[PDB]
């Protein structure tokens, strides 16, 4: 299974849920080891995750925390499945027992389902006067989101990209995607945040994906991807981190 997404999911979760009062007795969860797996296993944590990424399909009121029996925890487990079923997820491959077992590629399966579906939904339920804005309407995603990239991009100079995975590997894209993308003080009362362009020059490109990430940082965006999975071109974790720099 990937070890890789275990581990962003784990800190993505464990953000998340940071504060949540049901989840307090699995949250934080150690993200090198197999307790994501574990953690799992009495539901809880699922449907609270299926209400971040689309609200109020879960009733609170439905979801059973305290003393949780077997079969307390098989209702929690088949909820969170019919739930998950009808936002989107394909799940006919899973049952409440592979999540009560900890089946891993079943479990990292069905969280991606789950956090792609909040992260899309943003750039869904969120644009209008941010953008003829009916064909950008048509517009999937994931284009979407490289078309706002490559807007970013070429704002500043630096050549576009085609992708999220062969193109951002030495992160000079993601470095200037950030400058352009940082809070410049004009609002409600949210500061301006200047990003630190030295690193760009780094040279090894694992050390720049280091500086680039301790940037995003500041941003509260250092999420899903790790200077190594910057590096390996990883579709799935640099699509989602671009996601949530949308986001």
């Amino acid at each position: 299974y990937s070890e890789e997404e275990k581990y962003a999911f784990v800190n993505w979760i464990n953000k998340a849920l940071e504060n949540d009062p049901d989840c307090r007795h699995v949250i934080p969860m150690n993200p090198n080891t197999d307790d994501l797996f574990k953690a799992v296993g009495d539901g809880i944590v699922l449907c609270k995750m299926i209400n971040l990424s689309v609200p109020d399909t879960i009733d609170e009121r439905a979801i059973n925390k305290k003393k949780l029996t077997p079969f307390i925890i098989q209702e929690n487990l088949n909820l969170a499945l019919n739930s998950a079923s009808a936002i989107g997820c394909h799940v006919v491959n899973i049952g409440a027992e592979d999540l009560r077992a900890g089946k891993p590629h079943l479990v990292l399966g069905l969280l991606w389902q789950i956090i792609k579906i909040g992260l899309f939904a943003d750039i869904e339920l969120s644009r209008n006067e941010a953008l003829t804005l009916e064909e950008l309407m048509k517009l999937s995603p994931e284009e979407l989101l490289l078309r706002w990239a490559n807007f970013h991009l070429e704002n500043s100079g630096w050549q576009k990209i085609n992708n999220f995975s062969a193109d951002i590997k030495d992160s000079k894209a993601y470095f200037h995607l950030l400058n352009q993308i940082a809070p410049k003080g004009q609002k409600e009362g949210e500061p301006r945040i200047d990003i630190n362009m030295s690193g760009f020059n780094e040279t090894d490109d694992l050390k720049r994906a280091e500086s680039m990430l301790q940037q995003a940082d500041k941003l509260g965006c250092r999420q899903f991807v790790t200077p190594a999975d910057v590096v390996s071109g990883n579709p799935k974790l640099n699509l989602a981190f671009v996601a949530n720099l949308f986001n």
